[PDB]
């Protein structure tokens, strides 16, 4: 897989995000917690997510959150609005949200949403974090799979698909309990490992990443995507197991789990929030569309057909 790997790279440099992007974004954080600061004084603004994972592909949504320690929530979005931005606030029972829409100079097409205290999001966001600093393969790797999904229409959760986190989660359980060697290692059950409960939930993993050996697998990031494709296309089976970070082998059957009977179709357990089941959006007709694009991937990684066509991978499946 040496000509597959240089077709990813040149994709891969396509669709990240841009350095300039990026300093767009991290300018607009820094003038958003301004105006938190004025309103209120010990609350900060924290941002989670792709942009903050380094896993974002251009023209990337920002997530934020506010931390704290009650109307604060409704105070801040009444000032965001009198600083010249432009959104919408929404409550569904006790938990508020901001979706921001435009700018009058970050805007006019600029996207933003705030969430408050949704601690265990900025948790799953520093597992990756950690993950994309021990591996350069993993952040190529990660953009090519979620522009894939979102290419051949299988990146859509309100409509029977995965999420976008869901499939780095998929990447993730390959690279460190399925490929042999393991790219790496899994932080969450290290012995150097101590427990940190938050929100009910156990949010602890080895963070120290300076002391943990260099990877003993130097596969290719093509060899690697190759292996990734044929795995959840022929070997992975929904109807029996759950992809975990919490076994050391990373078996585990849906029996165990008690995942048998939310939608259990496709069983992603969530590293922190175990209860929830990150491909409970997947339903019976999306796995099948989910199966089928994989199946074509490592079908057209295999072909005897050369040159082979590498660019079709990444062609727009209709809708």
């Amino acid at each position: 897989h040496k000509e597959f790997t240089k077709f990813c790279y040149e994709v891969y440099n396509e669709i990240k995000i841009s350095d300039k992007e990026f300093k767009e974004k991290r300018a607009a954080l820094d003038t958003l917690r301004l105006c938190l600061k004025r309103i209120s004084p010990d609350a900060e603004l924290v941002a989670f997510g792709s942009l903050e994972s380094g896993l974002a592909l251009k023209n990337s949504d920002m997530d934020l959150c506010v931390l704290m320690d009650d109307t604060i929530a409704l105070q801040f979005y009444e000032e965001l609005i009198a600083e010249g931005f432009e959104g919408k606030f929404l409550q569904r029972a006790r938990i508020p949200i901001i979706k921001l829409t435009s700018d009058t100079g970050f805007g006019a097409s600029f996207q933003c949403d705030i969430g408050f205290n949704n601690r265990l999001a900025i948790h799953n966001t520093l597992l990756l974090s950690s993950y994309t600093k021990l591996d350069a393969r993993l952040k190529p790797m990660v953009l090519l799979v979620k522009h894939w999904a979102k290419r051949k229409q299988i990146n859509s959760p309100y409509f029977g698909t995965l999420s976008s986190y869901g499939y780095v989660l998929m990447v993730l359980y390959y690279l460190i309990h399925v490929i042999k060697p393991p790219v790496f290692p899994n932080l969450l059950l290290s012995p150097l490992k101590q427990e940190k409960i938050v929100d009910g939930f156990d949010v602890g993993f080895d963070d120290k990443l300076e002391d943990i050996p260099p990877s003993q697998n130097y596969s290719s990031l093509g060899s690697l995507l190759h292996g990734f494709f044929r795995f959840y296309a022929y070997k992975f089976e929904p109807r029996e197991k759950v992809v975990t970070f919490r076994r050391p082998d990373g078996y585990l059957t849906k029996q165990e789990k008690g995942w048998t009977s939310d939608r259990y179709i496709l069983a992603i357990e969530d590293p922190f929030e175990i209860s929830h089941n990150v491909g409970r959006t997947v339903s019976s007709s999306g796995l099948y569309r989910i199966r089928g694009e994989f199946m074509a991937a490592s079908r057209l990684l295999n072909s005897r057909s050369y040159p082979i066509p590498y660019d079709s991978l990444f062609e727009e499946a209709p809708i």
